[PDB]
């Protein structure tokens, strides 16, 4: 019967470097992939406590987990269980950058996420390397099609303690390991929230909605 079921859950593992201090997180998740929602619980596992906001990490911690409308092939789906890689820089507006490969596949009957960061060039004195911010807000990811991949860009908005943002330019191929179906452009439109954490930021749960629209 059909490859992903209503609910599945998933593993993750991201080995990184922020500014030269690396470490390593594993964690799980689920949710409900045709309903375009997920949870996921993360643990540092080296390198805690981060000396940087978790709010960099965030979004690399899983678009099997977006609703999408019948009319919309659905290409991360389609891609399992096999599945599909991505790569992605963010540039953000005082310089960091972060730069992001994942493979995703269906084994054993859960998603395994693996995860490999790098982000330099924070200043020292920013919010990023300060802690000094407190989530996303919404994003709208335009996906077009473009070199048989489906790529994706964002002008994500990161709020910060104080009051006030901080921007960050996002690009992002998603291409799956075995030729699929590649939808025409469209939007996800994206809400990731960190509902939970520990006091040093290693223990973090986070909650993510995403649906495809015209
Ligand atoms: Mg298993």
């Amino acid at each position: 019967m059909a490859i992903i079921k209503e609910f599945m859950r998933f593993k993750v593992r991201m080995e990184g470097s922020v500014n030269g201090h690396e470490f390593e997180i594993e964690g799980e998740g689920e949710g409900r992939p045709y309903e375009g929602f997920q949870t996921a619980k993360l643990k540092v596992t080296k390198g805690g406590p981060l000396p940087f906001a978790w709010d960099i990490l965030s979004p690399q911690f899983s678009k099997a987990y977006v609703k999408h409308p019948a009319d919309i092939p659905d290409y991360f789906k389609l891609s399992f269980p096999e599945g599909f890689k991505w790569e992605r820089v963010m540039n953000f507006e005082d310089g960091g950058v972060v730069t992001v490969t994942q493979d995703s596949s269906l084994q054993d009957g859960e998603f395994i996420y693996k995860v490999k960061l790098r982000g330099t060039n924070f200043p020292s004195d920013g919010p990023v390397m300060q802690k000094k911010t407190m989530g996303w807000e919404a994003s709208s990811e335009r996906m077009y099609p473009e070199d048989g991949a489906l790529k994706g860009e964002i002008k994500m908005r990161l709020k910060l303690k104080d009051g006030g943002h901080y921007t960050s330019e996002v690009k992002t191929t998603y291409k799956a390991k075995k030729p699929v179906q590649l939808p025409g452009a469209y939007i996800v439109g994206i809400k990731l929230d960190i509902t939970s954490h520990n006091e040093d930021y290693t223990i973090v749960e986070q909650y993510e909605r995403a649906e495809g629209r015209h």
